[PDB]
């Protein structure tokens, strides 16, 4: 996809994986769908299946740290840890290196972000799923704030994702939007390590 002319959308699910994700990659594969998961390295552990399955199928792993710490509140072992300590769990459970980072709570300054090997993914459309655990409103607030280059922020911690996917992914779709991978959104672009991106 050439998300330079074509109007592009990047889902993505933080906090997962858990009981819910497979539900959810088998509802954005009935619809042919790819997204980007932000991974909590503690919770990789017990799915390495499940992060095969979204290499497997087209989807996209990021980083969202080990134990979901904000990282302006740590020292540079502590940023080192929570990198490094991700990596290796995505590495043993899928056999890939995630090539994003996407920080907790959004929280991030150059001084801790110098030591990120990778390119920090924030968001621009916050469906608000993490208070109001609705699917609904997650679907509305999606779907009338995106705009070409989008990132839309949903977590994978709960039911309200997989019952609003189906109907997302379809009115997304209805709107005139192709979705996209992370990397698929920012090729092309200047994607670099150390520096943060919300939107193309
Ligand atoms: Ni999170």
């Amino acid at each position: 996809v050439d998300c330079a002319t074509t109007k592009c959308v990047a889902l993505t699910f933080d906090d997962g994986p858990g009981e819910y994700t497979n539900r959810l990659l088998d509802e954005l594969s009935e619809q042919h769908t790819p997204a980007t998961f932000f991974v909590l390295g503690k919770n990789v552990k017990k799915y390495p299946k499940t992060l095969k399955r979204m290499v497997d199928e087209g989807h996209q792993i990021g980083s969202h740290t080990f134990d979901h710490k904000d990282i302006t509140k740590l020292t540079a072992e502590g940023i080192e840890h929570e990198v490094q300590w991700t990596d290796e769990a995505i590495e043993q459970a899928a056999g890939v290196k995630p090539q994003i980072l996407r920080p907790p709570y959004g929280a991030h300054g150059a001084v801790y972000d110098r030591l990120i090997p990778y390119p920090l993914v924030l968001w621009d459309v916050d469906t608000l799923d993490w208070k109001h655990h609705d699917p609904q409103k997650t679907v509305r607030i999606a779907l009338e704030e995106a705009k070409p280059g989008s990132i839309i922020l949903m977590h994978d911690i709960h039911e309200s994702s997989v019952k609003a996917v189906p109907q997302l992914v379809s009115k997304l779709h209805d709107a005139g939007y192709t979705l996209v991978t992370v990397d698929q959104l920012f090729a092309g672009t200047d994607f670099k390590p150390a520096k943060a991106y919300d939107h193309r």
